[PDB]
């Protein structure tokens, strides 16, 4: 036994086993277009993935992942309200049942059918595991996906999926390129907040772009065939990995356009 996203696993469960999921800057929450503040300081975001090194795609019974080289500055994010190098470790989406749900951050209380996550550590801690620790240790940059056209990048990634139907199974996944994932414009809103997924750590710099990316209703419907189960199980389908939108508290959102 242990946390999932089952009625009696579920997100509003967790708390008894990581207490953090009560604090103060928990992830994610409804960005309200209205009282976000523009801030002229922001700076624009500086994605360095030329030279990404992918390695192996997993499910671990929460979602699927994609793992990357993070030996050597390969990947990195910096700029924006980042101080330092943040490099790019593993992504994960989150997708619902529907594809009138899905992503965990709202946007005026709107719904997106799944959110990309890459996840980003400061090359200050030297690994990811000191780096959760740290307030600033992580930099996850979340992108919302809306159904619609076709995404040409994200194909590489669906097809495999059949491979690691089942928790637990992983397979090599290299040469995946990242940079078809993201969309036009890098205008984005960010705050301070905590990772969506046990244990809740808050050591997260949110950086939510503005800009959707667009998949097609086969390309979504491939996410909802993987299991949530261990191969050799009673199935369980692997939808609505979602968590609800967090209380904001004292926390300001902001934005790096107008
Ligand atoms: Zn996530």
């Amino acid at each position: 036994h242990h946390w999932g996203y089952g009625k009696h696993n579920g997100p509003e469960h967790w708390h008894k086993d990581f207490p953090i999921a009560k604090g103060e800057r928990q992830s994610p929450v409804d960005i309200d277009t209205h009282t976000a503040k523009y801030d002229p300081s922001l700076k624009p975001l500086s994605v360095s993935y030329d030279q990404a090194t992918s390695l192996r795609i997993l499910n671990n019974g929460h979602a699927f992942h994609v793992e990357f080289d993070d030996s050597q500055d390969k990947a990195v994010l910096k700029g924006g309200p980042l101080d330092g190098t943040y490099r790019l470790i593993q992504f994960h989406f989150h997708w619902g049942s529907l594809d009138g749900q899905g992503s965990e951050h709202t946007v005026d209380k709107k719904k997106y059918a799944a959110e990309l996550h890459l996840v980003h550590w400061n090359t200050k801690y030297g690994d990811f595991g000191k780096a959760v620790q740290q307030p600033d240790g992580l930099a996850v940059l979340g992108i919302f996906l809306k159904v619609g056209s076709a995404k040409p990048g994200l194909q590489k990634v669906v097809d495999v999926l059949d491979s690691i139907k089942t928790k637990g199974k992983s397979a090599d996944f290299t040469n995946f390129d990242p940079r078809g994932l993201l969309p036009e414009s890098l205008d984005y809103w960010t705050y301070p907040g905590s990772l969506t997924t046990p244990p809740l750590l808050e050591c997260v710099t949110w950086i939510v772009l503005k800009e959707p990316i667009s998949v097609s209703s086969e390309q979504v419907l491939k996410f909802r065939k993987l299991n949530f189960n261990g191969e050799g199980e009673p199935e369980e389908l692997m939808v609505d990995n979602w968590r609800p939108a967090q209380p904001l508290k004292n926390r300001q959102i902001k934005a790096s356009f107008k």
